[PDB]
């Protein structure tokens, strides 16, 4: 399940950066950005393979990719934010 919706302005600024990179099709800082997200645990709604893709949301000061990500769905404005390494997700509202 998805936890609820969160305004983009309420997430860390790096989330805004990732969405802008997604809009321009990169380039992305990490080679893992843009791979398919399999939704193996069925946390997000069931969709065909490849409907979801994952992108890094940089964690300031981290040596690794960290735990923040944006998962896009194929639908218009369907983007989910996770700050706990895919445990929970919120839908991002880019209008607020």
């Amino acid at each position: 399940d998805v936890s609820g919706t969160v305004c983009l302005s309420a997430l860390p600024p790096e989330a805004t950066d990732t969405l802008n990179l997604i809009a321009s099709d990169g380039p992305f800082p990490y080679s893992q950005d843009g791979v398919v997200f399999q939704n193996r645990e069925s946390v997000l709604p069931t969709q065909s393979y490849g409907y979801y893709h994952e992108y890094t949301v940089i964690t300031p000061g981290a040596r690794t990719r960290g735990t923040r990500r944006i998962i896009c769905g194929e639908a218009t404005q369907e983007d989910y934010y996770t700050g706990d390494h895919y445990a929970t997700f919120s839908l991002i509202d880019q209008t607020c």
